[PDB]
């Protein structure tokens, strides 16, 4: 059967919150079975625990938000996006505060910690989740699906007129049947706008951010002096985004993700959507792993 994991060992790294400005200490600790991801504020008193759940998701401006009562837990996206490529089914993420680090601004010290770690299966069958209908959802020209797919497939295009994109492919459709997460998805950076930078700047927000950590493009040239890791390597990150957006399901999906200009918030209004609806979806596990459709072999 195609088993659980989680890590072999706790693994620990530092680094600042992109919107914050903070330090703040990450630990990524083995769970049990069916524990899924879960984030603990361990700098409070008492400690507060926040199931990564797209129940659990508040404000999706910027980044994906985990929220209990007062409690926040900010940037989810890029660390469970490794848990998703993974294939990380239970584990337990400590932070000092209300922020993941952003680290380099992609999900490629996240996948490092998590190989480091080590991957440790687990006696219980893992869980997918299979789309059986198509569901989809938007706001204005922004648009988010998911599609009955037989493996995991993400597609995705974005749209921008700034000269500074004209001629970029601005679209890919990646089948992890022969694409690898790892080596050409996860090392895509988070982007930004100069304009839209500077303005977040000015009220003394997105305080983390650097050219360091993100992709700086003003309306005509890559700021960066080292330029792209991917050719496609904007795109590539709303990949990145959807798939730890996506994670948020709690399982690994068997179908098709297509977003078209979307963002974390279309990207939790279409999870919250497909959850509602019993019809168009299912639970599914595999027995015989040469059965499936996908394969998270390592
Ligand atoms: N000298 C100097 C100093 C500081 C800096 C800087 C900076 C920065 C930044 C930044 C802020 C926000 C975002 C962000 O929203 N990115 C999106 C995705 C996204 C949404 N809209 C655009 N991108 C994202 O990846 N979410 O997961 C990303 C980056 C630059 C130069
Ligand atoms: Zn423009
Ligand atoms: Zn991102
Ligand atoms: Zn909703």
């Amino acid at each position: 059967m195609i088993k659980q994991r989680t890590l072999k060992n706790i693994i620990r790294a530092t680094g600042v919150g992109l919107h914050s400005g903070e330090k703040v200490y990450l630990t990524l600790k083995p769970a049990p079975v069916d524990t899924g991801i879960v984030f603990s504020r361990t700098d409070l008193d008492p400690v507060v625990e926040i199931p990564a759940r797209a129940e659990n998701v508040g404000e999706t401006t910027m980044s994906t938000t985990l929220v209990k009562g007062d409690v926040k837990v900010d940037t989810v996206e890029h660390l469970l996006s490794a848990m998703a490529g993974l294939g990380i089914d239970n584990a337990y993420v400590e932070l000092s505060a209300s922020e993941v680090p952003i680290m380099d601004g992609s999900a490629g010290p996240f996948v490092f910690l998590i190989q480091s770690a080590g991957l440790q299966e687990q006696e219980a069958a893992k869980k997918f989740i299979r789309i059986k209908r198509e569901v989809s959802v938007e706001e204005g020209d922004k648009r988010a699906v998911f599609v009955p797919f037989d493996g995991f497939k993400v597609s995705f295009e974005i749209d921008f007129d700034h000269p500074v994109f004209r001629g970029r492919t601005q679209q890919a459709s990646v089948d992890f049947s022969s694409t690898s997460f790892v080596k050409e998805v996860s090392r895509a950076r988070t982007f930004g706008f100069m304009r839209d930078i500077e303005y977040l700047r000015s009220q003394n927000l997105a305080l983390g951010g650097s050219v360091e950590n993100a992709i700086v493009v003003d309306e005509n040239r890559v700021l960066n002096e080292d330029g792209l890791r991917y050719e496609d390597e904007f795109v590539k990150h709303k990949i990145l985004d959807a798939i730890g957006d996506l994670y948020l399901l709690g399982n690994s999906l068997i179908g098709e993700f297509r977003g078209f200009k979307s963002g974390h918030a279309l990207n939790n209004q279409l999870l919250r959507t497909l959850i509602a609806d019993k019809d168009a979806w299912e639970v599914v596990t595999f027995e015989d792993a040469r059965t499936a459709p996908i394969s998270y072999m390592r």
